[PDB]
């Protein structure tokens, strides 16, 4: 009688929705933890104060000075962690070292955006490229700039990183002087909102910069217009829905979408059980299973194999699997938590269920006890490990994703005369991955397969023995790195470092006598 | 009886369309020229072919060997100009000068890629910056690479340049190792199906690279998947119409868009009329009202100047305008010839109609006899100026675009403390645009007034009289530069040089070991800074 209705920040105010609110709940114990609603809110008011209010602030700001504030954000939820790890623990049901890959994950990367932007300096637009002569006395020439959108951007981010998906985008945006309004999924949405209203409380930014809608997104869609740009992280179906609205079809709005991925572990004709490269396949495969109880978009959904190694191999995972605890992440003994919520856990077992209809279930511990936690409660799924014998005749191991703890295997023909191009077909009938990993003794061999994945996956992750201690996680996205795939992965771009930049801003030609292209220079 | 029905290049074959077909006419003298049909073609086969065969055909080339290719289309498209030329006064009605900005435009714009995609080199892949490391000891780092999309590019053409939108796409698309599907617009299309013709019936590319569709467009957007690229010209509203289709909004297909824009020129506070970048502003405005008769995307539609020199713009533009004779392209005396069409004719003519309820009409040579041409029968509109004297409260100069030979010209209030500050605001009031042009006899002042304009304007185009024998005009769009613009200009970008491989490329992150890097990295190029 009642937990706390979290307060939107809109128009460089706090102002609660109406109503009862939507209550979030701890997934494991079945707590009410806070509300959220966006119910009555004045939406036009806040997209033009973000835009007017916001951008004109940001855009006053140096690219270097925005990157200060960034820092000044990094040591803000740095010294705040202790709240943040509470409340992934009761919203989220992760592990520490899980809740880790999303708080950490996000402080980390705005910190890494914060460094590269220091590099640009104190100017207000970028220079792309180098000049070019436009005329044999080189009196006229050409300079390309990028300057930062006069729009707001709109972030409506998927339900497992609240603090990442958060900080991924808006590192970029704000570095690009692009005022950000994010909507977090409901489920999950306290601690994106902790987090904004953490930064707002301490002024770091200018009113306008940062806001936050929680609760349901009717009539946000409405107020975007044509300079705007729109980052959606979530379902194919969604999207598709998104896509549909006259802020894209008419208004010819940006939008960056990143969905659903069926991503591929292969495992190379080299990397025989008497290998080392063996054991970093098997551990990899069951690291991206259980982190966040699978519930990574970027987790190893489809592990493909030689055929001379598939029993090998379920032998290898069956054993590691066994070892994974699940109940309770407060409890130390716990190698993984639940699910998001009891919805997802019955979204999950359909998933499952699904599938068990054209593939043996190899591996299923669901019968083992959980820890500290009580199955009609809590939203706990065990790991599940498919084996499709045939991936070829195979409908739904290449169309069906289920979000969970769950991959399946699947033996792959070795060609004599690369070794691994059945699976490298097989990887693509997935139409379009964010990543595959590729496994092998031999690294030379590694870079001639990760050539023949790159068309269809946004990225390629190369494991073998000689980085065993440094090779940075299929699942992992490093900052650096493009996050992204085509087609079933949404046709999306973010991340790539200082590639991320392009998505917020405006590029344009100036051509002009060449004094004044060395005159632009000196303000760029 | 009848013309001639202009075949379709599908699937490795040439394939009339049933029916009568569409005829395309001359638009100064009525005659019907040739038709086009797209009825009961197959289109499935046709996507399908290009998909598969020519796409792999191409991406069996390395880079440099594609542009060889386009280097060969140069020659044969050069050899062949006076056929092109011919086409391109019946069918468009333009000028021998104008045609050029098409003809001459393409091949000028596929030779800058022949050369350029030399340097792209003698592999599959394209690198996309240089490695970064992963690690503390450097043993695992990232490469980003591009590689050519499995898929098609369709191209749906606007009808003002049959030619350069055609080589415009399509050279950047086949060094990129994507195959081709063309379908321009019904009525100027007989240029670019006679320029596929002769590339195909050399034998230059691999069966199954270029195609073309002529006549209706039903079906072609259902025949797009996921990894084929579609790059659109024409009207912001067909855009609209296109960007609904489950081609983008379900199977999420790439889409560049192209449409209209109501560009801007400003003359600059410093350009009065004593001095020489005055002069140059006049020259620009008749210019581009003037080539293909204004019917350039890029041509100037909105010319702001300050309060003060109003009147002496208006009477200096009156007196270039007057040096404008319309009529046949046949006739040597004649500088501008008609529009592409008795449609287009009648558009304009109301849109004309449409600005004069908001703006005075200060020029006006429509009792001029056509030279050679009935008016009646000819595409022909004359050159038409109007004056909005107050542009901050004008109901159509910021929103109604007549694609003619019509631009609109409106004071400024000039600030003392930008002084073009004011123009910039007006300019921005176009909602998104392919250009501006800016005039002053101060080189140093330019490049400031363009930064303002850069976030509204694809491109900015500075004119000052130490560049007045070397700028490459307002409307021309040079192939090293973006050419595309914000907003109501469709939020689309091509050309910029090697800025043009993105679209029909697919970005990827490699992570990998060290050496792993270096064995990628032995595939890959991209050309030296
Ligand atoms: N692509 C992936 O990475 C992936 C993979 C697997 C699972 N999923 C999960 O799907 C969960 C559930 O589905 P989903 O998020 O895509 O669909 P969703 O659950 O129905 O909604 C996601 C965000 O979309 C918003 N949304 C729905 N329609 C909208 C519209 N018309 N205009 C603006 N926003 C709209 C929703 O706002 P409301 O609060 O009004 O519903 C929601 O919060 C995600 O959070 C995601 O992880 C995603
Ligand atoms: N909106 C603007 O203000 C704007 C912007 C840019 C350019 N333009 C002008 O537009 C002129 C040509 O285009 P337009 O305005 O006359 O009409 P348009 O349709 O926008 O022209 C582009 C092409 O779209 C094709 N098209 C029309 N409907 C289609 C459909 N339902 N599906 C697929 N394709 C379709 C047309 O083919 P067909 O010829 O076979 O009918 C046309 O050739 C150009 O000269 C350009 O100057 C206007």
């Amino acid at each position: 009688h009642m937990t706390e209705l979290l307060k939107n920040h809109v128009a460089g105010q706090w102002i609660a929705g109406t109503g009862a609110g939507i209550t979030l709940t701890d997934p494991v114990t079945g707590v009410a933890l806070v509300r959220v609603s966006s119910e009555g809110l004045d939406l036009a008011r806040a997209f033009s104060f973000a835009r007017e209010d916001g951008g004109a602030a940001l855009r006053a700001l140096t690219y270097a000075q925005r990157a200060a504030r960034l820092a000044d954000i990094v040591k803000l939820l740095q010294a705040k962690r202790g709240d943040y790890y509470a409340i992934a623990t009761a919203n989220s049901g992760t592990t520490r070292n899980d809740s880790a890959v999303d708080i950490d994950g996000g402080i980390f990367t705005l910190s890494y955006y914060a460094k590269l932007g220091a590099s640009l300096g104190e100017v207000h637009a970028l220079r792309d490229g180098s000049a070019e002569s436009l005329s044999k006395d080189r009196s006229f020439s050409a300079q390309h700039v990028l300057s930062p959108t006069r729009g707001v951007a709109l972030f409506i981010n998927a339900f497992n990183f609240p603090s990442w998906g958060l900080w991924e985008k808006a590192a970029p945006a704000l570095l690009s002087g692009v005022p950000v309004i994010v909507k977090p999924a409901t489920a999950t949405a306290w601690l994106t909102q902790r987090m904004v209203a953490d930064v707002v409380d301490a002024g770091i930014l200018p009113p306008g910069a940062l806001s936050i809608i929680c609760g349901s997104s009717a009539g946000l869609l409405d107020q975007i217009r044509s300079f705007d740009v729109v980052s959606f992280t979530g379902s194919a179906d969604t999207a598709a829905t998104l896509r549909a609205h006259p802020a894209f079809v008419q208004r010819g709005a940006r939008l960056n979408v990143q969905a659903d991925s069926l991503n591929s572990a292969i495992l190379c004709a080299d990397a025989t059980p008497d290998t080392p490269a063996f054991d970093l396949f098997i551990k990899e495969v069951v690291r991206e299973m259980t982190v966040k109880s699978g519930q990574k978009c970027t987790a190893i959904r489809r592990a493909f194999v030689p055929e001379a190694a598939l029993e090998p191999v379920l032998e290898a995972l069956k054993a590691k699997l066994a070892k994974i605890t699940v109940g309770n992440p407060r409890n130390d003994a716990v190698r993984m938590g639940s699910l998001v919520s009891r919805e997802q856990y019955e979204n999950v077992l359909a998933g499952i269920a699904a599938l068990r209809e054209e593939a043996v279930l190899a591996y299923d511990s669901s019968a083992v006890p959980l820890i500290d936690a009580d199955a009609n409660i809590a939203a706990c799924v065990a790991p599940h490990l498919f084996v499709v014998n045939d991936p070829d005749n195979a409908t739904l191991l290449h169309d069906v994703e289920v979000f969970g703890p769950v991959a399946s295997v699947a033996p792959y023909r070795v060609t004599t005369d690369l070794p691994e191009a059945h699976a490298v077909a097989l990887a693509r009938r997935g139409q379009g991955s964010l990543v595959a990993s590729i496994y092998s003794n031999d690294d030379a061999h590694l870079g001639r397969l990760a050539l023949e994945l790159a068309d269809s996956h946004g990225r390629v992750h190369a494991i073998s023995p000689s980085v065993q201690h440094s090779q940075t996680g299929h699942g992992n996205v490093m900052p650096m790195s493009l996050h992204g795939g085509p087609g079933r992965a949404g046709g999306g771009e973010e991340l790539g470092g200082l590639r991320a930049l392009a998505f917020y801003h405006r590029r344009s030609a100036i051509q002009a006598a060449s004094a004044a292209i060395g005159t632009l220079t000196q303000a760029t």
